[PDB]
């Protein structure tokens, strides 16, 4: 599978290294950002030329905004080999997970505006508006079996959860029996901490094909504190609410609990009463580990118990 070079802060590494996977990247070095940047490269020249000639690399990954100087002088350099900043590769992460027509367009419209200042930099400018006003004309025209989706934070471990009951394309849509019933398992974006005011539009329209499963699976990190718990609760529903999310049964997972070295019925039950506070019809809410394979059996039985339900 596609093998990166990531360059990021360690404030943002794990967060990273989550978003590079959720494009299809396996993370095979990884680099701190430079102290002094180069102007030319961002990146060290001599590490440049190691990224260009390593054919186990096949893309160069920078968890920041790269200035169009930047782009210019890096893709000439990697004769091919892709560099992707922190936009390029959120949209990437979007492309992957968007099947619906309305969202690809918001992801291409949003490459188009984000080549401009390159281009600028660099006839070819023109072609670029006329495709940007064409797909702004269609996007403001547009304006006038049982599928679960599994929505989350990144880095909450909905693709170990996915994986899992999988047992493993884009979007990922992906049928499994439970028993004697079929159910359609449906990968949607994550929610994105931070998304740059470029992507907003690309990410919530790509969020709220959520809208289109017959039920959800929230994927929550056990390991969080009781307050971080609740933030994440609470933005998760927020979003949910405002993408337009309403009357679809939710199961709540969660997960990593074999990583909390603590007590998990208090955050277990303080999970499943905001979450019903926040939020009707929540189905159930359950403790798994995806990773360590605890409670999947539970897990299993509720996914067909909802899929009953709803059938």
């Amino acid at each position: 599978m596609k093998t990166a070079a990531l360059f990021v802060s360690k404030e943002f590494e794990e967060e990273a290294i989550a978003l590079v996977e959720g494009a299809n990247y396996k993370v095979t070095s990884i680099y701190k950002l430079p102290k002094s940047p180069n102007v030319k490269f961002y990146i060290q020249y001599d590490k440049l030329q190691q990224i260009k000639n390593d054919e186990e690399i096949s893309t160069l990954i920078i968890f920041e905004q790269l200035k169009p100087r930047h782009f210019i002088n890096i893709r000439r350099e990697l004769k091919g080999k892709e560099v992707l900043d922190k936009i390029l590769l959120l949209l990437e992460i979007f492309a992957l997970h968007a099947g619906s027509k309305e969202a690809k367009m918001q992801i291409e419209l949003a490459r188009l505006k984000y080549e401009l200042p390159i281009i600028k930099e660099t006839s070819t400018i023109k072609f670029y508006k006329r495709r940007i006003n064409k797909l702004m004309k269609e996007l403001e025209s547009i304006k006038i079996i049982p599928s679960i989706g599994i929505v989350g934070y990144t880095n909450s471990g909905k693709t170990s959860l996915f994986n899992s009951l999988t047992g493993l394309m884009s979007p990922k849509r992906y049928a499994i029996p439970i028993n004697n019933r079929k159910i359609m398992l449906v990968d949607t974006v994550g929610f994105i901490r931070g998304i740059p005011p470029q992507i907003v539009d690309a990410f919530f329209v790509t969020l709220s094909e959520a809208k289109y499963s017959d039920a959800l699976i929230l994927v929550i990190d056990s390991t969080f504190s009781e307050n971080l718990l609740i933030e994440t609760l609470q933005s998760s529903f927020e979003i949910l609410r405002e993408i337009g999310v309403s009357g679809k049964p939710i199961l709540v997972t969660l997960n990593k609990i074999d990583k909390i070295n603590g007590d998990l019925y208090k955050k277990l039950d303080l999970v499943e009463k905001l979450s019903k506070e926040l939020y009707s019809p929540i189905f159930d809410v359950i403790p798994i580990s995806a990773l360590k394979r605890t409670n999947l059996e539970l897990l299993r039985d509720k996914i067909y118990q909802l899929a009953t339900q709803l059938s």
